[PDB]
């Protein structure tokens, strides 16, 4: 991989700057892997500040970029989510623009990967509540990312990340059994329609990681959607959650809670449980 960099917009360089990383403070271990490739072609790196403290990091290869407007778009991908502050949103840390090799994403390494695989491991042990508490995690990453006007367009459980303090990390934002009605039928993604994602999100933590509509085929879920069929109540999920999982959703868009009104509502409920394993 080879890509003129001189070929790049000079005012788009000068905005990206601030969120550009190098061989001066990142070293990338080429050699070793994270993962199975869900999040693409990701290494360990080690990230150094100033004085030489080292940081722990991710860094993604993006493989498939090859020219010059896909690494624009790459550019100004990476300046919104640089703006991003919040406990439950996966910082970047930065990318790297190199003149041999394909455009990288440094973000922070999560020591317990994904949400999804972290919860269907039987020698995990959440608690009814733990599953609650990721769940508002959730919903409060999301109430940030809706409140900057950013729409999510993927969000599940597989998606958040789970870092050495057991935080939530809301990430790759930037699935049709997770997608809302209308956007199955109009292709139109927004903030309302994230909504019923993290409903089917709720259904997984529940579960504790079942895959949702296991005996309709993907090519069936609108009709049955249609038809007023929902994703039934999991054996551990209480039964005010699940009222919340009905809510989200809402064959109309607009009827929808809010994330904020979602962060009250499942905080209530949080509070109500008690006993846990993993204390965020
Ligand atoms: C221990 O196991 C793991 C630890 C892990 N630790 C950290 C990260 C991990 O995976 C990733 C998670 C998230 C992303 N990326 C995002 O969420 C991105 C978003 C939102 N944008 C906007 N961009 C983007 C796109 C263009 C330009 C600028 C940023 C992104 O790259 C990348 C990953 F590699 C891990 C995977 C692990 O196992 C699989």
């Amino acid at each position: 991989v080879h890509i003129d960099l001189s070929a790049l917009n000079p005012e788009l360089v000068q905005a990206v700057q601030h969120v550009v990383i190098g061989p001066s403070s990142l070293i990338v271990h080429f050699n070793e892997v994270i993962g199975r490739g869900h999040f693409g072609c990701v290494y360990h790196g080690t990230l150094l500040d100033n004085d030489g403290k080292k940081i722990h990091c991710a860094v993604k290869s993006l493989n498939r970029i090859t020219d010059i407007g896909e690494v624009s778009q790459f550019l100004t991908e990476g300046i919104i989510m640089k703006d991003f502050s919040h406990p439950n949103v996966l910082s970047l840390l930065g990318i790297c623009l190199r003149s041999e090799g394909s455009p990288l994403v440094v973000l922070p390494y999560m020591k317990h990967g994904d949400l999804r695989n972290f919860i269907r491991n039987e020698t995990h042990n959440p608690t009814v509540k733990d599953l609650i508490g990721f769940g508002l995690q959730v919903a409060k990453g999301m109430k940030y990312l809706a409140s900057k006007k950013f729409v999510h367009r993927d969000l599940a459980a597989r998606n958040c990340m789970l870092d050495e303090k057991f935080t939530v990390k809301v990430a790759d934002f930037g699935p049709v059994k997770w997608m809302a009605l209308e956007s199955l039928q109009t292709q139109k993604f927004t903030t309302k329609s994230d909504v019923w994602s993290f409903g089917v999100l709720l259904w997984e933590l529940m579960t504790r990681g079942a895959p949702p509509y296991p005996d309709v085929n993907t090519f069936d879920i609108t009709v049955y959607l249609l038809q007023g069929r929902r994703l039934l109540q999991p054996e551990y999920c209480p039964d005010p959650l699940y009222e919340v999982m009905l809510k989200c959703w809402h064959p109309k868009a607009e009827m929808r809670p809010s994330f904020s009104e979602l962060v009250s509502r499942i905080s209530a409920i949080f509070s109500t449980f008690i006993g846990e394993h993993y204390v965020h």
